[PDB]
């Protein structure tokens, strides 16, 4: 699970709630992107772990299938 919003979520699951796998936050593939650990250094943007550095209101993640750029994790809040 993560607290609130999931901002402050640092777990390793990264697994989306359709059960997508996450990109991960440096690649550029298949989803270009800015939410990058370059531009958002604190944020624990780390392999392809479930975050959360635009304050959504949950973790989250780019996903590994092409056709569908972002998704919720499956984790719940605490
Ligand atoms: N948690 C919700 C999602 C909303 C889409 C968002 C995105 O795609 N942002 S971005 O790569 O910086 C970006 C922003 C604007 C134009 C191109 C790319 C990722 C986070």
């Amino acid at each position: 699970c993560y607290h609130g919003n999931g901002q402050s979520y640092r777990g390793t699951f990264s697994t989306t709630v359709t059960g997508r796998t996450c990109q991960s936050w440096s690649s550029m593939t298949p989803h270009r992107h800015q939410r990058t650990p370059e531009n958002y250094p604190n944020d624990g943007l780390t392999m392809n772990y479930c975050r959360n550095p635009d304050a959504d209101t949950g973790p989250w993640c780019f996903t590994m299938d092409p056709s569908i750029r972002w998704e919720y994790c499956a984790l719940t809040r605490c």
